[PDB]
C-alpha cells in the first residue's frame, strides 16, 4: 500500500521537516542519523504515534571510508526490511565548515566530499540496484558564488549537481527520476547572530531565511505525481538570494 | 473571494491546460488569445459552465510595435475589470519559426513577432501587472533547450534568452513588492501541428524519461506549483520540465 | 594582404581599445560610431598616420527601427568597399541605463536597449555571413545572472546576445565562421564619483580595480587569433572574479 | 629569470602539448607522470636538448589516499627544487572510465576518479599557494559536464568538483595575486583504446569542422590564460570544443 522514503540526516532541521512532511503525505520513513540518536528516536516516536509502524531509525556515519559502501547499502536495505519497498531517496545529510587553501585534510575530504557527494552516489547506486520512483538531492543555491574559504564543501556540492544530472540521465530508463532542491539561507547552522541578520537582510524576498518547511515543500513537489516528467532539475528555494550581486 | 489569473495564448495547448488547471484550483481566468477566437470562446464557456462568472476572453496581438504597451496594459486591465483583481500572470504566448542567418515576412516583422511575444510583451505585461498592484506571482514559459538551440532559430532563441533575463531581473526588482517571478521550461511538449510524424518520433526517441514529450498537463502542473503557497520562498527559479532531454549530448 | 575588422561603437573606451589592438595586429578597421564623430575621426587619423589607408569611419544609429537592417547591411558593406574583405565583426556598441518596472517612451527604451545590445548584433551577423579565419566577437556582460536592479531591458538585451552568440556559433560553424563573446565585469566606469567607483573596485577580488579597456581588448584579440581556431560558442569573462562574489 | 610551471600527466597527449607550448614560451617545466615513465623522460630529453636544465620529470600517483597530500606537496617541491620558483600549475592528469550506477572496487574508483580529477587539484592548489610576477593555475575541465557520457557519474562528479574548485580557488587566491581559470575541451585526442569508427561518430557531431581538437589547440587556450594578456581573468573556464556543447540530442 503506502510508499516508503529514506531521508538521510533526518533527525533535525531540514531533514526533519522533510521527513515530517513526507510522513504527512502518507510515506513510511527511514530516519537516518549519525550523532543525533535521541532526536531521531523522538521524531520516530512522534510519527509512529500518528500512524503505527510507519517510521524506523537507522544509524550510520556517512563519512567516506572503505565501509561507506556497506553503510549506504544497509540504509537502502533497512527501508526494504521495514516496509517492503523504497520509493524515495532524499540525500539530505551534509557536513559544512571552512577549509582554507592558505582534522587532517584527508578527514575534511572524507566528510565534505564523502557525505555531500560520495554517500549520495552510493545510496543512489544501491537504491537503483534494488529496483513513482525518484531521488531528491539537497544542493546549494550559492554554488556559483561560494562562501570564501569553503572550497571542499563547494566541490562536494558541485559534485552533487554532477551526480544529479548523471543519475537523472542513466536512471531515466528505469523510471527513476533524479532532482534537487537548492536552499539559499535556511535556518542558520550555533552560527553567528549579527552574522545571521546580515544574511536575512540580503534576501530579496522578505529579508528572511527560508523555513525548513519551505525546503520540504519543494521536495514534496518533486516526489509527487505533479513532477512526473521532471528529472535533472534543481529547484532553487532561496528567495532570490542567488540573483543579488556583490 | 477567488484569486484571478491572466494566461496569454491560453486558447490552445499548454496555455489552455494552464488555464484549466488554474481554474480547477479556484482561480478566475482571463483567457488571452490572438487568432484562436473559437477555441478561446469555447474554453471560457466550459469554465463558466462549471463556475459562472469565472472566465473571460481578451483578444490581442503580442507582436512588438508602438501600441504593444497599450495592448499589454489592456490585457491586465481586463482582469481587473472582470474580477476586481489580478494575482497571477502567466506569460505563455509565443511565436516559433526559423530565421536562418544565411538565406515571406520581412526581418523587421520576424524581430517584432519572435522578440515581441517571447520577451517584450512579457516585460510590458509584467510592468502593467506590477503597476496595477495575497500570493502574487508571475510564471514565464521559457525553453529547456536555450543553450542547445534548434539550428536556424536565432531570433526565437534570443527571445527565450531575454525571457530568462526578465525572469531574474523582475524577480529581483519585484520581490520587495511581494511578487515572485519564476519560470517553467518545457523540452518537447505537444509538438507543432504543422510538423510531420517521423520528425515527432525522432524527437520522442531523444527523451530519456519515457521516450515521449510532455503532456500539456505536466507543464501546467509546474505552473500550479510555482503559483501555489508551497512556492512562497521561490523566486527567480526556472523549473525544467523536459524528461532529461537537455542532459543528452549530441 | 591585411585582414579587415568592423568594430561597432569604436570611437571611445572599450571599442576604441579593441579597434587600436586589432589595428596593431595588422587589421584594417571600420570604426563605427553614432554620436562621437570627432573621436571616431581622430582615431581613424591616428591609425592612418601609423599605416596609410587602414582605417575608415562609419556613422549609424543602431537603435531598432525599420531602417536598422539597411543600416547594418551598409556597415558590413562599407568594410568590403574600403578594404575588399571583412574577416572580423566586433559587436561592441551598447546602450545602458535603467528601465524600472514600477524621459523616453518605453518603446524607445526597447528600441535602444534591445536594438543595440541584441537586434543590431543579429542583423550585423546576418550581413557579415551573407557576404562570405572569420570570426565574430560579441561584448556580453559577466553580471547577466546577478543583474543591476531596475535594468530589466538592458539585462534582457544582454541575455539575448548570449543566445545569439550560441545560435550563430552553431549555425555559422559549417561556413567556418566562429562566434564568441567577451564578458566584462566592471571596466572603465560610467564621470561617476570616485567614491561610488571605489564601491565597485572594492568588490573585485583580483586587484580591487576595474578592467582597463585594453584588458577587455586582449581577450577579443585572443578570440580572433589563430590560437582560438577551435573555439566557438564561448564567452570569456574578463571580470577579475567579480561574478563569483556573493551578496 | 625564466618562469617555471608544473604540468600534471604531462608525458603524453594534451599535458605533453601543454608542457611543450609552455616550454616554447620560455617556461621551465616539471613533467609530472604516473605510469608513462619512458614517454616522460623522452619528452624531458627533447626539451633539455632545446635548452639545458629546463625540464625535470616527477613520478606520482594522484589517486586519493592518506598520502596524497604529501605527494602533491612533493610535486610542488619538485619545481622549487629544480627551478627556484613555481609560477604556473596546470591540473591536467585525469582518470576517465565508466562507473555504471546499475576489476576495481567502488572505493578504488572513487579514489582514482575523484582523486585525480578533483582532490589532487585541490591539494596541489593548496601547496602551490602555500609556497608563494604572473602566478596562475589552469584546470583542465570538460565542456560536456552538463551533457555527460552515460554511466560516467564518478568522472562527471570529479569534473564538476573541479569547476567548483576553479571558482572557489579563484575567489580565495585573488587577494594573493594567484589567478585560477580552466580550459574545457569537448573532444580532443580520443582515447588510444577507441576504435576508428567510434572516433568518427564523435567527429561528426562537432559543428566546427567535424573533427576533434588537436592537443595543440587545447594548449593554446592554456597558454593564453597564463599569459599577460589574461591578467584580469580569474574564475573563467574557456570551452575549446568547436561548438560541440551547443548541439542538441
Ligand atoms: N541550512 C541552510 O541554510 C542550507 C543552505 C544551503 C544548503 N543547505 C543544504 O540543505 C541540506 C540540509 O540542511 P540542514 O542545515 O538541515 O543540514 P545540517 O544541519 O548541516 O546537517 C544535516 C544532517 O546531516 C547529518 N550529517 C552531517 N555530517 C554527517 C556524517 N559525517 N555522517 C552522517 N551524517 C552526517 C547530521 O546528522 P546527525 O545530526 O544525525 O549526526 C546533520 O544533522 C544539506 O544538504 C545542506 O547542504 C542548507
Ligand atoms: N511545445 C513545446 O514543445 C515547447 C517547447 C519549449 C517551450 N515551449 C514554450 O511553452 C509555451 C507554450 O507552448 P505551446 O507549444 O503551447 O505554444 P504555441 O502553441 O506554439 O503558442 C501558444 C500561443 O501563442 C499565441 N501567439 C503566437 N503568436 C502570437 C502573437 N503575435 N500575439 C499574440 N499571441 C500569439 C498563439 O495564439 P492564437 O492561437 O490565439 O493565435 C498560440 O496559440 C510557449 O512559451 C513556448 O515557447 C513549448
Ligand atoms: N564598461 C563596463 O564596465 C562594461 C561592463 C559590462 C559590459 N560592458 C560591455 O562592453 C561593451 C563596451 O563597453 P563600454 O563601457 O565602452 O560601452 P559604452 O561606452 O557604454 O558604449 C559603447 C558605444 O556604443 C555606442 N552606442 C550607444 N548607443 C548607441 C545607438 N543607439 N546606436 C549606435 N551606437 C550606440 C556609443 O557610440 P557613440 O559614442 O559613437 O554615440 C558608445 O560610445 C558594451 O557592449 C558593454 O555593454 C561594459
Ligand atoms: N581527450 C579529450 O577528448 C578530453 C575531453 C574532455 C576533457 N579532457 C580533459 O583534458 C585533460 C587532458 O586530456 P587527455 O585525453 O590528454 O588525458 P588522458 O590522456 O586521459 O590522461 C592524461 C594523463 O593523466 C594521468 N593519470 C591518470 N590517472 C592517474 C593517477 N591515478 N595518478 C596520476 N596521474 C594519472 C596519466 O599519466 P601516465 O600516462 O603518466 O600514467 C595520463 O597520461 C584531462 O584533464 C581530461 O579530463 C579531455
Ligand atoms: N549543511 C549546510 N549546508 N549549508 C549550510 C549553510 C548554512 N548557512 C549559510 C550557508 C549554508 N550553506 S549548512
Ligand atoms: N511556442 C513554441 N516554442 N517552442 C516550441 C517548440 C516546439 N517544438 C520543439 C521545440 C520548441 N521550442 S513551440
Ligand atoms: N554599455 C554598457 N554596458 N555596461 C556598462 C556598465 C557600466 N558600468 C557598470 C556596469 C555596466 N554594465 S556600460
Ligand atoms: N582523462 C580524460 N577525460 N576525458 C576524456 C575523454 C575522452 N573521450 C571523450 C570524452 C572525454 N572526456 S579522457
Amino acid at each position: 500500500e503506502a510508499p516508503a522514503a529514506v531521508v538521510t540526516g533526518a533527525a533535525k532541521r531540514i531533514g526533519r521537516a522533510i521527513a515530517v512532511k513526507l510522513h504527512q503525505t502518507g510515506y513510511r520513513v527511514v530516519i537516518h542519523y549519525h550523532n543525533s540518536a535521541e532526536a531521531a528516536v523522538s521524531l520516530a516516536d512522534e510519527l509512529n504515534k500518528e500512524r503505527s509502524n510507519t517510521a524506523v531509525v537507522c544509524q550510520a556515519d556517512l563519512t567516506n571510508s572503505n565501509v561507506l559502501p556497506a553503510s549506504c547499502e544497509e540504509i537502502i536495505n533497512s527501508c526494504f526490511r521495514a516496509f517492503g519497498r523504497c520509493d524515495v531517496l532524499v540525500n539530505n545529510a551534509s557536513a559544512f565548515y571552512p577549509t582554507p587553501l592558505v582534522k587532517t585534510v584527508e578527514t575534511q575530504v572524507a566528510e565534505l566530499i564523502g557525505t555531500n557527494a560520495i554517500a549520495p552516489f552510493l545510496l543512489t547506486m544501491s537504491f537503483a540496484q534494488r529496483q513513482n520512483l525518484s531521488i531528491v538531492n539537497l544542493c546549494d543555491a550559492m554554488v556559483d558564488q561560494p562562501c570564501m574559504a569553503f572550497s571542499l564543501y563547494n566541490m562536494g556540492k558541485h559534485a552533487l549537481v554532477g551526480l544529479t544530472q548523471s543519475a537523472a540521465l542513466e536512471l531515466a530508463p528505469y523510471g527513476i527520476r533524479v532532482n534537487g532542491v537548492a536552499p539559499g539561507v535556511s535556518l542558520l547552522p550555533a552560527m553567528g547572530e549579527e552574522e545571521k541578520d546580515k544574511w536575512r537582510r540580503k534576501v530579496p524576498l522578505g529579508r528572511r531565511e527560508a523555513s525548513a518547511e519551505q525546503i520540504a515543500d519543494a521536495v514534496i513537489f518533486l516526489v509527487s505525481g505533479s513532477a512526473q516528467y521532471i528529472t535533472g532539475s534543481i529547484i532553487k528555494v532561496d528567495g532570490g538570494l542567488s540573483l543579488v550581486h556583490a
